Formats: structure tokens, sequence, C-alpha cells
């Protein structure tokens, strides 16, 4: 950004053999050390401790009415017997160079003088200038303006009051408020002017009309002027400070000679006199009050002080009015902003929430297209570039520093993307966390706009070796720019980025609970578990739980002759319906081992009807397979068949994983027994153990039984064939 | 926070039957509508459209030089023939009541008068004051003050210039800068005064000395004065505005009579004249330039305007100076800040990064104790109260709103000793992950100007004593520096911004393998494509293990022995499997399933799987030392490995995916393991072929497990050669 770019190193001044200044090298003119002054005042420099005079402007003798011999090598003690002790008191040695001291002198000849002093290291710089010794303006003009500035209701009105007041105070033929853009171009956003004068209002001027080292200088010394655009500069004698054998810094002297480049610009523009006051906001040059007179004009010093004070006042009020205008913009989005904040705040699946048309993330930013990248997938709303180009933008976005990126001409910030101006000329992108792995990208189409320039566009700065001669309206078509993002839209995006980034709190814990307690647990069960962290006895515990295992009989063998995509599709269908059923019965899915399911009832938390719910779950799982086999045989494949075993008993519960990556699981002979029980089933059948049937109760309807001695058990056991469950399930296997 | 709390509703004023004002209700005094003015000026009110004069102060004739009947019911057009068109243009209908217009008048029997006008609703309010023949040589004192304030190096120095300059401009016997705290107590942070006056510098004063409705009014109308603290008010006549039959709002008139309660305070303090100017920063009352004279003093209006100018400049520079003071505090901490900023940004296990003493989160904030809650658990550095108080503090911090909680007296915020000061930041929203800085008690003595806030309602009028009253505060820590608040917010921003990076790795590990290395997770994220979630048939090598008979022996162990043994076993097996790039797929009871080929495949999948199996068997030697140390029997382990085409893809539901494998070659692996005995590794012929000549074998078996159409040869593995050089001990 040209405004946030320090000036180039300056070249040596002319009187040290520096180069001549043209529009090629003019950002390097050392305008702060011209070694000369404007002829309407006089300048002395003096040693800061002794007060010996070291330099005089060539006109100081004639100005201060003393022969040049006495003056040179006189002391300020003798030249200013009253003001010498005072400026020492006000400008103590070692004080900042910015500090200035002002006084009136009753001088022997031609009237009173205005004295302005400042210190630069070991050197005192004294400016002398005619004054009335009588404030022409009176007390009320400034006080009235200050209150009127503060009561202006918005930025535009504040600009009107500023230029209208300054022109009333000074009599200038033209007073402009000139506002710098981030690329250091500027625009006349208010103008008060004498009748019959050409209007510059609404015109943009190239950044080169005020070069970077002038803008830097104007950030530190807030007023400067050219009283007479025809007047020759007056040299300092000697031109170098003899304390240093180096140029005398003159940036803080209002009598500093103006650059010949700018002198010529003002003549071309028809200007006899010029003055500007910096508006500085947050340490940055926000703009200028820029004044012109058609004929030479020396603004009296007291009028200048009024201006300098208005400068300070305007610097604060520009900030106040800009914040109020932004807040008013956001005030009209309040209803919509709250609604978007509430949804984003607690949402655990951002993709389904932020793409809802009822949320209208597109309208919230007046965007033409929105990209949402969350988890691993990105979807879009509205007008976006073809899918190949969206992936190229997200790839370049990942390289951008920060968590917010904003531009109204994406083609310039990212060259390869200049082709995407029909839908992505402007872009506002925010990163949920750092790295752009999750982000939102509002896009805006190219908006062709005409720009009124003051005589020339920025690329015509070097057509001549000097300033241009025309400042009349020059229209240029703007290419590749979108409508700019309002500062309130920038803020809205910052608010929403913060909300989603905060929401990563839950999105990390619930995925961490599922890793420990159940990969397929419901968002309610996880919520239930987060509230009650204790009671779970991670270090180990033995207690009763019911275990259910199922397998698809021979599906692993029939899957060696299907498409790999058919297998995955069939397993996805099956597990989907199975998981819905098991969830409905409060079971914890513990493993999806191939085509087999293990379900726990009682871990992570138990209830008195664990066994009954497991049996009912088993029945409905079998019934659910009939719905599943419609799609499978719909796809052209053979029906699936399923056997289920259920056991109930004491198992060891706890962190059965490792220490660094825990898993709440169960271990013991009663787990293994469930598999042996399931191994006695055929398709459609459910075998349960005697402990399960006993624990489940009289609501379980059995078909018959078998005594079996599975390998792994010392004693024979009776297993029971389930036909159904009664109230309140009323679930029955078909026969 | 009494500063950001609106005033209470005022009570009706006395002349409408309201209650007498005492220290019981003085926050309800309607000080903006006294119906009266101070006697060094005169006041008219007129209709905003016709200019008809509606009220006059009772002294208006003496001031304006015309008896009341010629003034009353006359029109401002006739009375101010030049100023009437001007003040209408400056004060248009609807303008803010803050907006003021001033002019000078020259009248007979009246000298030069200052006329200050402003508009309240449909009413114009005109104030008349003696003023001076204009003779200034220019605003030199202002210009010099302006640059002196701008060059002040810090906030203390800025305050010193302001009071020094105001005293030089005015002659006031005492000039103070009075800075409000968030609780609306105030402190005199700079003072310029007569030598014979008792110093108030450094003293704090109760919030009630400037009540909430004075503070609110002082945020809109930036100057008020009491010219003579013994001068009697002058009634308005009539007292009520006839447009409304309601009181006339005088908040915006400098001549407004001062609250009687405050007049008595000034007298009790020995003050003869008073004036203060608001410092308003970001729309908030930051403080007052507060001035006392021991004798009466009517400041001419032109000199008040210079004070008003300095108030505006000082509102700007207080902002500039406080920021620079904070930036200078943090500049000392820069290298330390960068050091913590780097660590917290890229950490995927913040518990081990932040507890590092070389990171020095305690010293960064100059704290005595630090709590660190991340993921499931919490942990503490330095001096922390016990685990009940930490679990109770962490529970209560979930109560607090926002992401940052800052106090220097935790006993007051939360009733329930190493922690008198607390600074807490929420990583994300809700405090599920947070940092808590704790500071111990710092016995400080507050110097109060006469009395503590407890003694506000001791008598029905103001206090008489304003001498130093030292009060010992208990349960307090050294206050958090504003730079230390900014450092905590920065660190909170960083850790919260690192949640996205922490999120990407747990999402991937949740899909592709729970125990995956933080290194291979980075691999899957820079190359996310080609994984083929829809389905694919690829060769992979599969390794299954079991601890034979441990399921039975565990029925005789205490459950805590069972979990401890499995934790030791799995923890060692995981180390070995990860060293060999295996993907632990399931911890099935005491069994492990490991994939070599998923999610990614190298060309030596089979060899690594065989060598991993050998090392797991060897690693069981170091496990069986800890298991027998605990007094238990030693574990035995059998291993089977198979290599074959399997279906690879999303095997879970569509909603909760899991990258898994399915097929007969997966199931054959468990059958191959079932033939092993303790200490033995059986592998299939396809594994032996893919692994290559570096595998050392003992013998072989032809087996035909059911569910298999054709017999298969399995091979007993003795060890692995270069570069592994592992052999099963024999
Ligand atoms: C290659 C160098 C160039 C150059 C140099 C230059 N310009 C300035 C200072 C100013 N230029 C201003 C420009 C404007 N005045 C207007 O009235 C408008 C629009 C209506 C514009 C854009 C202004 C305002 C200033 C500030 C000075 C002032 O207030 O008069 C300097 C610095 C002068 C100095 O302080 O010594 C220099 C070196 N101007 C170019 O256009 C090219 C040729
Ligand atoms: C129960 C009511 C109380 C009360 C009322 C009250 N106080 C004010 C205004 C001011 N009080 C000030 C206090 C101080 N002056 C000092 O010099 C110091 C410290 C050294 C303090 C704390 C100040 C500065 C003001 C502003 C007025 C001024 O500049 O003199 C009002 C409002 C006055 C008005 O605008 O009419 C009221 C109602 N003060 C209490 O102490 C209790 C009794």
């Amino acid at each position: 950004g040209a405004m946030a770019r320090d000036p180039l190193p300056f070249f040596p001044p002319l009187y040290l053999g520096g180069p001549e200044i043209t529009t090629e090298n003019c950002e390097r003119e050392p305008i702060h050390i011209p070694g000369s002054i404007q002829p309407h005042g006089a300048l002395l420099t003096a040693d800061g401790h002794s007060g010996e005079v070291l330099q005089m402007s060539l006109n100081a003798a004639t100005f201060l009415g003393q022969e040049p011999t006495v003056l040179r090598g006189q002391t300020l003690a003798a030249l200013l017997p009253e003001q010498w002790p005072a400026l020492q008191a006000a400008l103590p040695p070692g004080c900042p160079d910015a500090l200035q001291y002002r006084a009136t002198l009753d001088w022997p000849a031609a009237g009173h003088l205005s004295l302005t002093v400042h210190r630069v290291g070991e050197l005192l710089i004294l400016e002398f200038e005619p004054t009335e010794a009588w404030d022409s303006t009176g007390p009320h003009a400034l006080r009235n303006a200050m209150f009127a500035l503060e009561s202006a209701p918005n930025l535009r009105a504040l600009a009107e009051v500023a230029t209208q007041t300054v022109r009333e105070l000074t009599g200038f033929d033209r007073v402009m408020l000139y506002k710098f853009a981030p690329d250091a171009t500027g625009e006349v956003i208010a103008e008060a002017r004498r009748e019959g004068l050409h209007a510059f209002l609404g015109h943009r001027f190239p950044a080169s009309d005020i070069p970077a080292q002038a803008r830097a200088l104007y950030t530190r010394h807030l007023l400067r002027l050219t009283a007479d655009t025809r007047a020759a500069a007056v040299p300092l004698d000697p031109v170098l400070n003899p304390q240093t054998n180096a140029p005398t810094p003159l940036g803080g002297a209002v009598l500093r000679a103006t650059s010949p480049m700018h002198m010529q610009y003002l003549r071309n523009m028809g200007v006899g006199s010029s003055l500007s006051v910096s508006v500085v906001v947050g340490g940055q040059l926000w703009g200028l009050i820029a004044c012109h007179h058609q004929t030479p004009y020396v603004l009296p010093p007291d009028l200048r002080t009024t201006l300098e004070y208005l400068g300070r006042l305007l610097s604060l009020q520009v900030q106040v009015k800009e914040a109020a205008d932004v807040a008013a913009f956001r005030q009209s989005l309040r209803e919509h902003h709250a609604r978007v904040a509430l949804a984003a705040a607690h949402s655990l699946s951002p993709h389904d929430t932020l793409s809802d048309p009822a949320l209208d993330l597109l309208g919230l930013m007046r965007a033409g297209g929105l990209i949402l990248r969350f988890e691993g997938r990105w979807q879009t709303l509205g007008e976006v570039p073809p899918a190949p180009a969206v992936d190229a933008l997200l790839a370049w976005l990942e390289t951008q520093p920060g968590a917010l990126v904003q531009t109204d001409a994406l083609g310039q910030l990212w060259p390869a993307g200049a082709d995407l101006a029909p839908s992505a000329a402007g872009l506002l992108a925010i990163s949920v966390g750092e790295g752009w792995s999750e982000c939102l990208v509002w896009l805006r189409p190219e908006l062709r706009l005409e720009v009124a320039w003051g005589g020339a566009t920025p690329d015509q700065a070097k057509d001549d070796l000097g300033p241009r001669h025309s400042f009349d309206t020059y229209l240029e078509e703007k290419r590749g720019y979108a409508e700019p993002w309002h500062p309130g839209e920038i803020e809205e995006a910052q608010d929403l980025r913060d909300t989603l980034t905060g929401a990563l709190g839950e999105r990390l814990s619930v995925i961490r609970v599922r890793n420990t307690f159940g990969r397929y647990l419901t968002d309610q069960v996880v919520a239930t578990l987060l509230e009650n962290p204790e009671g779970l006895k991670m270090g180990g515990d033995r207690r009763p739980i019911t275990i259910l295992t199922s397998d698809l009989r021979g599906f692993t063998s029939t899957s060696e002759g299907l498409n790999p995509e058919e297998v995955v599709k069939v397993l996805n269908i099956y597990f989907g319906k199975m998981a819905d059923v098991i969830t409905h019965h409060g079971g914890t899915i513990d493993k999806f081992m191939g085509d087999g399911i293990l379900v726990l009832f009682g871990a992570p938390t138990s209830q008195q009807d664990d066994a009954l719910r497991a049996v009912a779950c088993g029945v409905e799982m079998q019934l659910a397979l009939r719905e599943v086999n419609q799609q499978v045989t719909g796809l052209g494949l053979q029906p699936l068949e399923m056997g289920i075993g259920i056991n109930t008993g004491e198992v060891v519960v706890g962190n059965i994983g490792s220490e660094k990556r825990t898993k709440y699981g169960v271990v013991g002979a009663q787990v293994n027994l469930t598999y042996r029980i399931e191994s006695y089933t055929t398709g459609g059948q459910i075998f349960i153990s005697s402990t399960t049937l006993e624990a489940a109760g009289d609501r379980v309807h059995v078909n018959g039984n078998r005594t079996v001695q599975p390998k792994g058990v010392k004693d024979p056991v009776v297993i029971w064939d389930v036909a159904g469950v009664g109230e309140p399930y009323n679930l029955s296997l078909a026969v």
C-alpha cells in the first residue's frame, strides 16, 4: 500500500551537487533541507547553548533592520533580551524537535514581529514574520467552529463545516478537504470556493501529486504554505550548519522554501498562494485541508494558529464521525447479524447451517457468490467461478498471511485470478482459525465505474519532465474492480470469523469424546457425557453390561465378486439403517469390524433395562434388514442375511486403550461368550444367553432353546431363540 | 462498574414538590433543572421560532440595562437586531443541545457582553456575561500549550503539562488532573497548587463524590463552574417554561446554579471558586481537569474558551499517551512474547508445550500460580490453591461471560489465598480450555481524601474532613497492567486460532487411524486426493495379534490390574507398530489389528509387517517384566500376517466415515493367527513372497480353514535380517 510505504531514500540537495529534479526522480527531492526560505519572513539559526547566531537568511539584515555585520556573530541574548530567557525556558536542551515556541516582539522598525522558535539538536531555528499584534479574528470564530464541527452528524457534513469555516476565517478563494485513499491517491470530498472558480469537488488526483516524502513530512509537521507562487527563495548564509557541516533541517519552519516542482504545479494550476493543514488520525495522514488563493497572500500568524488547532480538532472528529457512520451502517444489519451469529455460534456442522438460504450469508455482505470450505469439502452459493478455479483460489488463499483478506480488485492482488472478474473481482475471505483450512469467501462481480480525474490519470505522471498543465475533468473507465467492501461489512466478517473460530471449542471436544466413548454416539449422548465427567472410573471397574454382536453371513465372501464401489455402497446402506436402529435403543456402537457390529448396553452409562433394550434392538435390527435388502436387491445384488447373539454378565470396564490415546471399552470372558452365542445362529435368527433372558424379563418371547458347550467355557449353557418383544416394543420376527 | 452504569431516575425538583436532598438520595438530585442561575450573569429563554422572550432570571434588568416589562414579551428580533438572524442560522431547529453559538454585544449601561446561545427543543437559551474589550495579540499561550502537550513523553508527563499550563493561564490556587477508575472512584494523578494548600496528589476519592448523574451530564457538556461558593442562586421567572409547563433544561448553560449539596462540599473543603473541564475519550468520561480558588473568581468567558480548547486537545493526547505507555510496557516483553507466540501457535498438545518452565508463562504475567486446562484434564504450575479449589474455580469460571476475566480481588468477584488476583482467558468460547494466572495478596495502603466509600452516608450532608485517610486493603493483589491484559488477549487469540490446526489432525485421525503419527497425518493433509473413499481394491498386508488366555486369567484379577496390564501392553505395542509405520485399526479386547498399506502404501509393506511382528514378540519381554513386577503371570502372544487384495474405502455410515478394509483376505488373517501358539508368528505365502528373502522361517504347515475353498501354506517366522536383524529368542 503506497500510503503505508515509507519514502525512498532522498538524493543529496542541489547545493551539495545533488541531481536536478524531474518527474522521474522527484520522490527523492530532499524537500526538508532546501537551504532557503520564502521571502516574506526572515530566519536565523543559533547555537542552542550560547545563542551565538550561526546562519541568517540573506534578507535577515534588511528584515530585522540591523547591519549584517552586527547580526552575524551577535547573541540572541542581545538581539532578544526578553525572549532569549523565555525560549530557553520553553525549549530546554534535549527537548523534542516537534516542540515550538511562539511570541510577539515589539520591534523598533516597521511594526511588530511574530517569533517562532524550535530546537533541532544543538541548533535553535528562529522564524520572524510581520504581525499586527492584534488578533484580527476575535474570540468567537474558532469556538463557534469547534462546536459546529462536533455537532456535524456525519463525515460529509463534518467536511462541509470544516471547509466552510476555514474559508470564513481566512478569506481563501478555495478551501478543500482532501481525503487520501490507501494507494495514496486522493479525492476532494468537500470544497468551499469563491464564485466563478472552477470546482475540483469530486475529483481524484494521482498519488504523485503529493509524493511519499511530502506525505511523510506532513505526518510530523502539520502545516505548510507557499505565500506567493512567483516568489524566489532566499538562501541561508552559510547554507550548511557550521555545527555539523551538514544541511540545516527546515521541515519544522513554516518559512521553509517550497519545492520548485510544487511551485511550478501551483503556477500551472493558476494558484497565487497555497496552504494545507494535515489531518492525522491514528498516526497516519488521513488527509489535508488544502487552501488556494488566486493572488499572493501571507496568512497572518494568528490565523495560522487557528488553522493548526482546527487541524487537531478535525483529527479527532474524523475518527468520531467515521465510527458513527460505520455503526449506523451496521445498525441496519442488526436483525440479520444477530440471526447469523446465533446459528454460527453453537453449530457443530457448519456446512449445513451457513449454507441455509434462510441465513443469507450472501445478502449479509451484498455478495454475488460465497464459498464455504469446512472439514474437507467446499460448497458454494450464488455466482462462483468454475470448480477448477475455486480450488485455485482456495489454494492461493492458503498462502495469504492473516485471518482476513479483503480486496475490491482480486485481479491485482492475485494475478492468475484476474480471469475471474465476472464473478470474483472483489473478495472478502475469513479463516476459521489460522491457516485457511476452514474459511468463507464472499465474492463480488466486476463493476465498471467511471472515475473523474483532475487532469490526468496516475500513469500519465511522467509524460512531461515537469508538472502537467491541465487539471480539468478527465474521465477514465475503471477495469477489474468490484464494488468496495463497506467498512461495516469488513467488521461483520470479522465478527462472524470470531464466532466460528470460538465455536471450534465444541467442535474439538465432541470429536474427542467420540474417540473415547463411541465413534457413532449421538450429539445428545456426547452432550450428556460432557456435563458429568466423573462416575466413569477410567482406572478400571467390573460391572454388568449386555453385549450384542451381529454379522452378515457370508457377505465377506460374496463381496469378492462385486465392484469395490458396490461393496462400499452396500455396507454404507446397511450400517446406516443399523446405526439408526441401535441409536433409537440407546446402544453404544463399539466397533464396525468388517461386516460385523458390536454394541454395548450399559457403557458408558447403565440403566435397569439394558438387557431388554438390547433384545428389542436385536429384533428391530432384523426387521430393519428387510428395508435394507430392498435397496441391495434393487442394486441387483443378493439379499443380506444376519445372525445376532446377545450375552449379559460381569465385564471389566475402563480405559482399555493406551495411556496417551484412551478408549472406554469392555474386556472379559462375557464379551467373548457373545461371539460364541452368535455363532450358533442362521440368517434372521437371534440367540440370547440365559442371563440376558433373565435380565430382560417376561416381555421377551422365545422360540425354543439349545444346550451348547462353546469352546472356551467349562460348563454347558442354555441359549434361547428370540421370536419377539412385547410391551412397549410390540416387535416380532416374521414366520 | 459504576462508571458504565446510567444514573438512576432523578426525583422531581424542589420547586415541583420533590424531596429535600441528602446523602441518602443525592444520586437522584435533578441537577440539570435547578430553575436558577449563578449571579455573575443573566439568562433569558425565548421561543425558537418567534423569538418571543419567555423566561428571564430575576437579575436580567440590572444586567441588560432594561426593566423587566420591556424585556419580557419583547422579541429577540427587536432586542438582538444583528444577532437574531445569526443565531438562527447557527442554531437551526433540531440541532444538538451541545451546539453553542457565541457573540459579543456592546450595550449602554452594560459595557461589552458575551452572549452564549444554545437550543433545547423549541427553546433558545441565552446567557449574558460581562466580557473584555478584545485586545489579544494572538493565541500564543494556546499554541505553546498545544505543542507542549503533544511532546509529553508519557501520560504522567502529559498530566503535568496540563495542570501546570492551566494554572499559569488562570491563576487558580489549585489545578488537578482527576482520573476515573472503572468503579468511578477517582485519583488525583497530577497537581499544581499554592504552597500553603494541602496536597491532594495521589489521593483516591469515593465514586459518590461525583455522583452518576453529574458524571453523565459531564460527558455531554464539557465545562461547569461555581464562581463564588457562597453566592446565592438567582431564580428564573417564571421557573417553568411556558411552552411545556415543565422545567427548563439548563445542563448546557454555564450559568446553571450548582447543586447545593456540592456547594456545601466545596465550602467544607475550604474552596471559594471551582471549575472543571471534562476529558472525554471514546465517548466516555476519562477524567476532569479540576480547579479550586480559595477566594471567589469569575473567569471571563474568553479565558474559559482557552480551557475548553485544552480539554479537547487533552482528550486526544490522553488516548495517544496511554497507548504509547502500554506499547512501551510490552516492548520489554517482546522476545518473550514472540517465544510464547511461536510455541502456542503450532502446538497440537498444548499441555506439554505450555507447562514448559522454559516458556515461562508465569513470568510473562508476573504471577504466582498458573492453571492450564486443555482437552479433558487440567494441570497447574507455581503456587496454586488445592485441587478442590482448582476444580471449584474451573467450574465457576464457566459461569463468567466472555472470553477474558480479570480481577485483582478475586474474593470480591467470587466469595470462595495464593490467588488474590486472577487473569483468565478462554481458548474458544465457554472456558472448556483456559489459562488462569493467579497472583498472591499484596498488602497495599490506599490514601483516601478524608473518608472511604463506606463512610459516604455517615451524615446527611457532605463530610468535613479531606485529610489523608490511609486504609489497609486485604485480599488484594498487584493490579494487572494494561499491557499484561493485552498479552493475555494475544495469547488467547493464538491458542484459539491454533484450534483449526488441532481440528484438522483429530478429524483425520478419527477417520484414518486413531493412533496415527502426527507426522503421517500431515502427509494425508497435503495430499488429500487419491484416497478413493468410494471404494477400491488394492493389496495390503494385515497383522492380527491376541494375548491367548488373558481373557480368562483376567476374570481372576482385580479390574484395576486388568486395565493397568492392558495399558502397559498396548502402550508398548503401539510404540513398536508406529516405529514400523503400521496403522493400528482396532484394539479388539486384548487383540490388535494392524494395516500395512492403508491409508498409504509403500513398497515394503509386507516386510515391515513381518519385522513389526517379530519386534512385538520381543517387546513382550519388557512388558512381561512389568506384568510380573506387579505379581501377575506373564503374557503370551500369537501373531498372524496375511497379504491380499481387499476392498478399501469408507466402511462406516455416510454420516460418520471410517477408512477401513473388508474382504476374505482380512478374515483369513485371523484364521492364520489361530494356528499360532505362544511366542509364534505365522504368515501366509503371499506375505512371505512380498516380504522377500530377508524373512527367516522355521517350518511350514498346510492348513485349510473353513470358509476357504483351497488349502494354503503358512510359514513359521524365525526372524528378519538386514536392516532389521531381529530374531525370535530361542
Ligand atoms: C514529481 C513531483 C511532483 C510534485 C511534487 C510535490 N508536491 C508537493 C506538495 C503538495 N502537492 C499538493 C497537491 C494538490 N494540490 C491541490 O490543490 C490538489 C487538488 C486540488 C492536489 C492534488 C498539495 C496539496 C501539496 C501540499 C502543499 C500545499 O499545501 O501547498 C511537494 C512538497 C512541497 C513542499 O512542501 O515543499 C512536492 C515536492 N507534484 C506533482 O504533481 C509532481 C510533479
Ligand atoms: C450525595 C451527593 C454528593 C455530591 C454531589 C455532587 N458533586 C458534584 C460535582 C463535583 N464534585 C467534584 C468533586 C471533587 N472535587 C475535588 O476537588 C475532588 C478531589 C480533590 C473531588 C473528588 C467535582 C470536581 C465536581 C464537578 C464540579 C466542579 O468542578 O466543582 C455534583 C454536581 C454539581 C453540579 O454540576 O451542580 C453533585 C450533585 N458530592 C458528594 O461528596 C456527595 C455529598
